[PDB]
């Protein structure tokens, strides 16, 4: 019959200890056997996987590595730590606009890179906006920016999943 | 839809979604406001929309203005600040029972007004209960009261949408 | 007609009332396993609306052990557990060092696994109440981070074992898993 195409861009978001990493890793294993694990944790799993460490400028580093042609698909862990890193790389973390600009540029670069990707992507991000509004301006800035980044990625993504207690709700499916 | 509750976390797109719903109501829209980011929605409001400021007693002011007969529909922004105003308008914001009574009365008045309203209403509220329970009694009370208010509005409303990363989930549809 | 149901949601999300409706669907004689240890307004308003045919067993820790010891599973139509949130809080505050995560995680996982076993052998159905606490901002206290992680892990286990899982939003349940 007809050969179905899987999803090109998948966003998995959820709260702390919600199973989003394991669910996204299952998605990535569905991509194939050779998976590019782009880890964003600030530094200063299946045995067939390649781990590319990249705390910032994910589009630049991932494109330069040329590894998109080497893998079956990519799992990005995680938009949360990327947004925080972007906040902490700024001159004044109490000032929102420069952090917002840098983060929006990072997310748009990632979106553009994914549009050209020959392999599919699953991205992991956090939901941080359903608690109480914090007092310090810096924490509110981080929350706002992460929300904006998730909005951008979910608009571009083909599938969006909201993890609750290890179980996925479908927020968007092609 | 006659009554729609759109609620979501911080920077979840709930305002934009409710504004598109309200634009779907018509061109003459009553923006009932209950209050960097205010200067983005002020400088974006359709000039055929009428913005009525009403920090408390929303049913009273909206009924007295007689504007229900002059507009195509209503957008309430937002139940969150209504809950906070009601809490900090109490004699002792650390005592939960009177604040709950005042807020329940406010919400029931709004519900009654909407049942008898000739135009449809879309209400925006926040989800604040899915983080860690904060220390000060006022914050816990505010969380509790907003939760109760959202429960009331969602039960009476015809359609309820839960925003995740800019995308609406249907929690209730007629 | 579900054997194990997890109802979870945020603060004041209607999860207690929804789980109580589920339990009333179980039957008329319900074992209300309460884990709170005393806030008075919550408990008062909850007890007020409790059916007089329900048996309230207060059990702050070792829920599986205590419920088995009470022998009350053979006296009721079903069980409502209120709530996994305070069960985890109790487990955290019963440790020597609440800033040390691993012993707390071990204690909570053992509690949950015992509860799971008891539910597997239970002659009556169970509806469990838990909270969502992980979608706010990452708190500062290490004890708070441990509590959040542990409750999340506990909810993951319970939802994996459960037959039906519901996520309350503003009093209305979304189905996350249905038999
Ligand atoms: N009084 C009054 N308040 C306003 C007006 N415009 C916006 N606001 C308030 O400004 C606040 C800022 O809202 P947002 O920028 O959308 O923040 P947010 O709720 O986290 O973002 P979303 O989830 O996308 O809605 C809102 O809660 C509104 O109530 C206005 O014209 N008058
Ligand atoms: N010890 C004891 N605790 C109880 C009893 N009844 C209720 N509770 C506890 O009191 C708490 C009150 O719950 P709620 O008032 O509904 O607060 P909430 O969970 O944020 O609100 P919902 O989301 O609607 O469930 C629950 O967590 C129970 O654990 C009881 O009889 N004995
Ligand atoms: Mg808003
Ligand atoms: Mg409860």
């Amino acid at each position: 019959g007809l050969v179905p195409r899987g999803s090109h861009m998948t966003l998995v978001l959820g709260g702390i200890r919600s199973g989003k990493s394991q669910y996204a890793e299952q998605i990535a294993a569905g991509f194939g056997k050779k998976i590019l694990y782009v880890a964003t944790a600030e530094v200063w799993r299946p045995k067939s996987w390649l781990t590319l460490e990249c705390p910032r400028h994910v589009a630049s580093a991932v494109g330069e590595s040329g590894l998109l042609d080497q893998v079956d698909g990519v799992i990005l862990e995680c938009v949360t730590l990327l947004s925080s890193n972007t906040l902490y790389a700024q001159k004044d973390p109490t000032d929102y606009e420069p952090f917002q600009e840098a983060l929006i540029e990072e997310i748009e670069a990632l979106k553009k890179l994914i549009r050209q990707s020959p392999v599919p992507w699953v991205l992991v991000s956090s939901e941080t906006g359903m608690g109480i509004s914090q007092s310090d301006a810096e924490t509110r800035h981080y929350c706002d920016g992460l929300g904006i980044a998730n909005q951008l990625l979910a608009k571009s993504a083909d599938e969006v999943y909201f993890m609750v207690a290890g179980l996925p709700l479908t927020v968007k499916k092609g």
